[PDB]
């Protein structure tokens, strides 16, 4: 009547055998989980990575959150220790409900969350130790360093240790040399009751995986990848200010929005309470949001499998159409892998090869098109050496790598080959095609991949 909880997302309890390789398991559940956007994974009962930290030596400054449905917030936006945050968090929840914190039913905190965010008269604010970069404060998982206990050593090399998962073989973001520290390094989240994360999808439509180390549950809502644009259409009509164009990736606009609103518009939505020791996995382009039930501690990281590669290319195209900034060049990543074809996993090699083929056929067509526009002069250019802000298309902000157009008239400016007419007002013959590779360089790179794929 007031809040109708979405149906539960899938929950998986893998045997030790299935659990042994996370990527195999994720590929296995994919047909199910991608229909719901998020899923929950319970590790085998004895898989218990030790969390050990001094609650007095980790400091952080949390984000302040107003709890206001449809109100805009920035995706990335007073000082606490873990102990002092915990004391604040427990007292807040305790005083809010006038009860002990583990007597407050999760269904009631959920009902109450959606009540207070929709009520203008309430101005509840909370704090969230969010997007704490694990570089400074350190992972909740064991990492190599002082001296580690034998049980910690058991978990050092686990695939499910979220420090490992980025840099494993079945992962694609591994051999990226470019700076993508926002997508390779785990983030830490210190939650309190009602602290929340707005509806979003991951950069470049990657997967994500979120582990709750300890504390009270984290409540999730998720939408499957296929419904991403449905969700966005619903959201555009109700909160169009979220969809205005805007510079940098440091300001993307996001919001809290009731799942029942989406369900009313026939957008499929699923839910779960993630408890301590459980993983949530989000699939490519799966919108998700949620809130914490109480004091807790989670750790999350992005990753990319071979399944994702074509979506990665589609995302960058979609970014271009939106005039949105890229975190990295997808083509640059593909070529880097091609250049390391001999040491690639063979299934990876085979999949990169397929994407590269499309890349090369698209590049060929784009180059013919700009030649017919009267761009004649050309010069090779090592795009990967340019800082990103020095190789974005003036028009669509895409990060150039395969090629770009420059002009003597507007020195330093580039456009991608889609936006040749947007570079300057000089005639075409004054333009130059800057290219990383000739077509003849490219076919051997692809063929290296083919030999490796056998
Ligand atoms: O725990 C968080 O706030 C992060 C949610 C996510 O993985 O997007
Ligand atoms: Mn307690
Ligand atoms: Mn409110
Ligand atoms: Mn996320
Ligand atoms: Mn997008
Ligand atoms: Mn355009
Ligand atoms: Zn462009």
């Amino acid at each position: 009547s007031m809040f109708l909880p979405p149906p539960e997302c899938p929950v998986f309890e893998p045997s030790w055998e299935e659990f042994a390789d996370p990527f195999a398991f994720i590929h296995k559940i994919r047909p199910i989980a991608e229909q719901t956007g998020i899923c929950k994974v319970r590790p085998p009962p004895d898989w218990q990575p030790p969390f050990a930290c001094d609650v007095d030596k980790l400091h952080f400054t949390p984000r302040i959150q107003r709890l206001n449905e449809l109100e805009a917030q920035t995706r990335v936006k007073r000082d606490y220790t873990l102990r002092t945050f915990g004391e604040m968090a427990d007292a807040f929840k305790s005083d809010y409900f006038n009860m002990p914190v583990h007597m407050v039913p999760t269904e009631l905190v959920e009902k109450e969350f959606w009540r207070l965010v929709s009520t203008i008269e309430e101005d509840v604010t909370v704090e969230y130790g969010a997007d704490i970069a694990s570089k400074e404060f350190g992972s909740g998982f064991p990492v190599r360093d002082i001296k580690l206990s034998p049980e910690e050593e058991e978990y050092l090399d686990s695939g499910w240790n979220l420090n490992n998962m980025p840099v494993m073989e079945q992962s694609v973001l591994a051999h990226i040399t470019a700076d993508i520290c926002g997508m390779k390094l785990p983030w830490l989240y210190v939650g309190m009751c009602f602290s929340s994360f707005c509806w979003h999808i991951e950069d470049h439509w990657s997967y994500s995986i979120n582990y709750l180390h300890w504390g009270e549950p984290k409540t999730w809502y998720g939408v499957p990848g296929y419904a991403a644009e449905q969700l966005e259409n619903v959201m555009k009509k109700l909160a169009p200010e979220l969809f205005v164009s805007q510079p940098d990736l440091l300001h993307q606009l996001v919001t809290i929005m009731n799942p029942n609103t989406l369900m009313t518009h026939e957008v499929p939505v699923y839910r779960t309470n993630q408890c301590a020791g459980e993983f949530v996995i989000t699939f490519p382009r799966a919108y998700h949001s949620g809130f914490n039930q109480g004091f807790n501690f989670a750790e999350a990281v992005n990753f990319c499998t071979v399944d994702w590669l074509p979506l990665g290319r589609q995302c960058v195209e979609h970014y271009r159409l939106l005039h949105r900034y890229c975190v990295f060049s997808h083509d640059e990543m593909i070529c880097k892998m091609a250049s390391k074809a001999d040491v690639l996993d063979v299934v990876v090699a085979s999949t990169v090869q397929k994407d590269m083929a499309i890349m090369i056929e698209d590049e060929k067509a784009l180059r013919e098109t700009v030649r017919k526009l009267g761009v004649i002069d050309s010069e090779r250019m090592d795009f990967e050496l340019l800082p990103d802000d020095e190789r974005q298309c003036v028009k669509c902000k895409t990060t150039c790598f395969m090629s770009a157009i420059s002009c003597s008239c507007k020195p330093g400016l580039l456009v991608c080959l889609h936006h040749v007419k947007e570079l300057c007002s000089c005639p075409p013959y004054k333009y130059k095609l800057r290219y990383r590779y000739t077509l003849d360089d490219l076919y051997p790179m692809m063929n290296a991949l083919k030999l490796r794929a056998e």
